[PDB]
């Protein structure tokens, strides 16, 4: 099992699926190990080991901060990184059909993580199912995270900003140059991402340097229009040099206080990440994509609005309770542990948490929209209409606008709102479909008998996994079954869009239009 | 001869010929002293006696007021001045009985509307004479005080408490009570109906005591004293009757000195300067209008609707269609009687400017966001309408629907309806609608008379309109008949069923308008 890369050499594995083969190489490195000297540096080309690599164990993770607030509990672990961490992380993965194919279309993740956390090795990402099933090559990558991967001082080439995303950019030139010899159709790549990976997608939509590098994309519960995604730059330094003030590093010019911050413990570097905004929010991205003048030419709102970016078909998609995950990492009144019936006034404490920069006058006209209840019996009103808000303002009418502006220029779009909730999530009942949730569906997890999830959702998984492969190799989500719903485009008149849970696969329009319009044209006013 | 012995003295009347029948009126009975000389701005004095013969044969002299005077010879904006000479010397009430004559008839008592600054009971769409024809009640309207001559307040100086206007439709009940029976109809079934202000009065009435005994039922057209121009309070009241002295030259410290100065002034300099007292204001700034008095109102209205403390009775209240479309061709820029008046985005709000003059701009571009949520985008008339909703709503329909469930909630029938048909005789143009005032016709039965190219739908909803009024009246009950009319249900605060009018049909619905007047009752007053 041993591939030629153009630069270099790996052996990879045979891991039997579903009775067959996927061979696959786990950690390959792209680029050289950003340490020392390159802490903060855009990510360098590799030179050439001939030796040859045991591409077989998933590679470290990046450095990172993790989520400890509920020990020994699969929902918050589960997205926990699974390999050690260091920063000598810039590696990736690729699985390949067996047989090996010859130009076979390839799908490249992209992971989420507020741009703080994460990592490709999550059995959540699992690649094998996918090449198994459909016959397509899968590839991940790991980017940096946090001020290791987007600290900036824009202009400075030490510390210029959105490293991570220049990190995915060299993975994706990677794939460029090596897919072929792994039988994979560099004419032929669609990258697919959920959550920060979604919106990092939605950022390589308009990166110039990006263009050349791939065919498609898929966005799942993220675009860098959403509130959490980018940064100003005044943010952005204010940032960095309370980081500086937090470890010591306070100099008066700026390469001073970027080499005292090199010669300091990675641990000082992501321990005081938390504190460098000072009202945050538990949707605060500490330190996120930033218009660098290198990877963001000008603030991305006006590139998509002036229509500068890739043209091509993306399909776009949320999931129905975007925001209860976040309720609990300290809204008052909710819990993982019991049912979250909230009153108007804890509510209300609950929108200062995430609103809190925001006039009095402000969160109750937020209030106001989201309590015209159909049933003012029902007790678990206000939990949900929370939770709802949470959920449209970060991530559901932002992915809405997104697609409706990006259809404008004659770019085919197809929009999803996925609806099922995993019948072993193991989170309470009452968060619903949680944002996250559907990758286990998209990987084909459910395909596996023996994992005990439910015929429904295997078949639904199945219907998922070759609309996302079909849309990769053809540019058209269809299930070539036509038992199936066929699948239409949007376009902002009509705004269509396609229902996914196990009971039927409906088509809709105008998603919440009711609730974002309140987001788009009077929010932004208050 | 046609001669009834009042309390007073004995007055003269005449016979009307209505659809093949009779009624005898008698118009223009003097039910107070004449407000004149060191009367101006005091609660009306009790008549004594004459001993002649008091003819009551021509409507009487209105009440000192302003006249409507943007539009001369249109017949819609002119058919609310009055029609009769104006004068100080003005208390006087009419009376229409049917014939053969009643023996205990109940009786309809009207108040008019106006903003408590114009109006007269010798209207041609408020002619009782058809409602006693065909519903056999007597019908009884009365002039009372308007504008500051109605209304100027110095709360707790008997020169000039407050409300006399108020104090003069009281003491015209007082006179019904005192005298109906004479007349053929039953003091102890008596019905207060009016229409917009004379809503707000009728509504009053059922706050003040000394209301209590002199009625038995209400109803309330397009009026209610929690709509945001029925009541100043105590304060601003004072605070206006002072700046009036300040423009007619009558600024003193002693506080009755004041009083005095104005009393020797001539009316048209008052009513002259009547508007000025409020800065700017909108098209319905009521400048001297009920204030808390201490005597007629001892508390701010809604605290006494909260407390319970009103008269427990049946109620019937409703509104139109478009009660707003009037009030833009006074004032708002882009409107014309003439042109479809169709306007912009923030002409639209220039509309706004003008009619929330002391609101914030979050609040007003939080009204624009409430109704901006087109069903059609792509319509022109669209933000047109919009306004006349805008306007509607606030001022008249949302505070009758508040007005409604709240006193429904102390265990009284309530009935609401949504009247919803355009008079094809309207003067307006089609996009003003089915505008404010324009069910007054309808209730009072003039599409009854075959000859005046009404539409026979429009005689059988006004027939329908005119028996269920009257049954009302007499039962507490507005059925128009058991068996082929629809079910008029009651207000109740959980479903809040109202009944809606027009030619086509008569239909139950739920919920009013609610998520306009939602915004209206619990986000407005919070900005
Ligand atoms: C910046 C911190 N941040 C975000 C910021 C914006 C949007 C999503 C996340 C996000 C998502 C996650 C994770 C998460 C969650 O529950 O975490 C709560 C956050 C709040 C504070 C620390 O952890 C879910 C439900 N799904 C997913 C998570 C992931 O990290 C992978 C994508 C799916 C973790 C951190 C996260
Ligand atoms: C402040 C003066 N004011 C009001 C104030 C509040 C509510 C209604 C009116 C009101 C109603 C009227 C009259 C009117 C109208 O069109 O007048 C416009 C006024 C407003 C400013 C200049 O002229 C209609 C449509 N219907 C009715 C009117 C009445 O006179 C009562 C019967 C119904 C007259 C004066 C009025
Ligand atoms: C759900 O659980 C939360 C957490 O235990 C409860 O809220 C806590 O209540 C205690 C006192 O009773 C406070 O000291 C904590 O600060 C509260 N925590 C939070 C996060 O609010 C809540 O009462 C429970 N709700 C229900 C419906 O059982
Ligand atoms: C006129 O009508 C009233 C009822 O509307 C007649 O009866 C009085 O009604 C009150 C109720 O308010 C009762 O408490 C009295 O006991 C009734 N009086 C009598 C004598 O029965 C009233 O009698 C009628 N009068 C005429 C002349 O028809
Ligand atoms: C409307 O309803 C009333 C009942 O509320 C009908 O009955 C009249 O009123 C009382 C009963 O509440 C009776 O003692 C009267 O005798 C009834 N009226 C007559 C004329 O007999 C009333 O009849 C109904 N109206 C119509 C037109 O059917
Ligand atoms: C240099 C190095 O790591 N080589 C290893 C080798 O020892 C191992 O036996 C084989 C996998 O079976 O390939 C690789
Ligand atoms: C028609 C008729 O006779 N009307 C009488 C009149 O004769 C009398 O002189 C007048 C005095 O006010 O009262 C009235
Ligand atoms: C890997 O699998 C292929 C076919 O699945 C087989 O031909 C090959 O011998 C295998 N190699 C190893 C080292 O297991
Ligand atoms: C790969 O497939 C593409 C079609 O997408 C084709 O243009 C190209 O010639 C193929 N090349 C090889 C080596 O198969
Ligand atoms: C950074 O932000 C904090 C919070 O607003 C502020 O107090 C501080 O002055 C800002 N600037 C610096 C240099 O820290
Ligand atoms: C930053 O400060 C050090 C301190 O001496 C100096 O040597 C270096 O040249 C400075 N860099 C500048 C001014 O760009
Ligand atoms: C999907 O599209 C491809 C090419 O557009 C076609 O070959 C395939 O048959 C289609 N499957 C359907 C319509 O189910
Ligand atoms: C009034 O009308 C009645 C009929 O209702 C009639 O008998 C009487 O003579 C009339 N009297 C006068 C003075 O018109
Ligand atoms: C009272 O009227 C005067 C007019 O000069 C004005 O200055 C003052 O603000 C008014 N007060 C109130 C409470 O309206
Ligand atoms: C309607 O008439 C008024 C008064 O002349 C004028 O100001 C307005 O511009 C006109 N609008 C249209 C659309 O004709």
């Amino acid at each position: 099992i041993i591939i030629a890369t153009k630069n270099g050499k790996v052996r990879g594995m045979n891991l039997t699926v579903f009775g067959g083969t996927v061979t696959a190489f786990l950690g390959i490195p792209y680029a050289q190990p950003p340490l020392g000297r390159l802490r903060f540096k855009k990510p360098q080309s590799l030179t050439k080991w001939s030796d040859i690599w045991n591409a077989t164990k998933y590679a470290n993770s990046c450095c990172q901060n993790i989520d400890q607030s509920f020990p020994g509990f699969h929902g918050s672990e589960m997205w926990n990184p699974n390999t050690d961490l260091s920063e000598d992380c810039l590696y990736l993965n690729v699985w390949i059909p067996a047989p090996k194919p010859k130009n076979a279309t390839v799908l490249i993740w992209i992971y989420g993580g507020g741009f703080q956390t994460g990592t490709s090795s999550l059995h959540v990402y699992d690649g094998k199912f996918l090449a198994r099933v459909e016959r397509v090559i899968v590839v991940s990558m790991n980017y940096r995270v946090g001020a290791l991967g987007f600290l900036a001082l824009p202009g400075n080439p030490e510390a210029p900003g959105n490293m991570g995303l220049f990190d995915q950019q060299l993975a994706l030139q990677w794939v460029q140059k090596n897919i072929a010899a792994f039988g994979g159709n560099p004419k032929s790549v669609t990258l697919f991402g959920e959550s920060a990976g979604a919106a990092s997608v939605s950022l390589h939509l308009l990166s110039p340097g990006s263009h050349s590098l791939f065919t498609r994309a898929i966005l799942q519960s993220g675009s860098f229009n959403a509130p959490w995604a980018v940064t100003s730059l005044y943010e952005a330094r204010n940032r960095t040099l309370n980081l500086a003030k937090l470890t010591g590093c306070s100099r008066e010019n700026e390469t001073e206080i970027i080499k005292c911050l090199r010669n300091k413990d990675p641990q000082e570097i992501l321990l005081n990440e938390a504190f460098v905004v000072p009202y945050g929010t538990p949707l605060s991205v500490n330190f996120g994509p930033t218009v660098d003048g290198d990877f963001l030419t000008d603030m991305p709102d006006i590139l998509l609005e002036l229509g500068q970016f890739k043209k091509t078909q993306i399909l776009v998609g949320v999931n129905k309770d975007e925001g209860t995950a976040f309720l609990v990492y300290g809204a008052p009144g909710f819990s993982k542990d019991n049912n979250s019936i909230i009153t108007r006034k804890e509510f209300q404490e609950g929108l200062k948490i995430f609103f809190p920069g925001v006039s009095e006058f402000g969160k109750e006209s937020i209030l106001f929209h989201y309590t015209d209840w159909v049933d003012d019996q029902r007790p678990e009103n206000y939990r949900e209409a929370l939770g709802d808000v949470v959920g449209d303002y970060n991530f559901i009418c932002p992915a809405l606008e997104f697609t409706k502006k990006f259809s404008e220029w004659g770019n085919n779009a197809f929009f999803y709102y996925f609806e099922h909730r995993s019948s072993k999530l193991p989170w309470p009942e009452w968060m619903g479909v949680m944002h996250g949730y559907e990758i286990e569906f998209v990987f084909g997890l459910p395909l596996e008998r023996r994992d005990n999830y439910t015929k429904a959702e295997e078949i639904l998984s199945r219907s998922i996994v070759k609309r996302w492969a079909n849309f990769a190799k053809y540019g058209n989500p269809n299930e070539t079954q036509n038992n199936s719903t066929s699948w239409p485009v949007f376009k902002s008149t009509e705004q269509k869009y396609l229902t996914l849970n196990t009971e039927s696969t409906r088509i809709m329009t105008k998603l919440r239009a009711q609730q974002c319009r309140f987001w788009t044209s009077f929010f932004p006013k208050v």
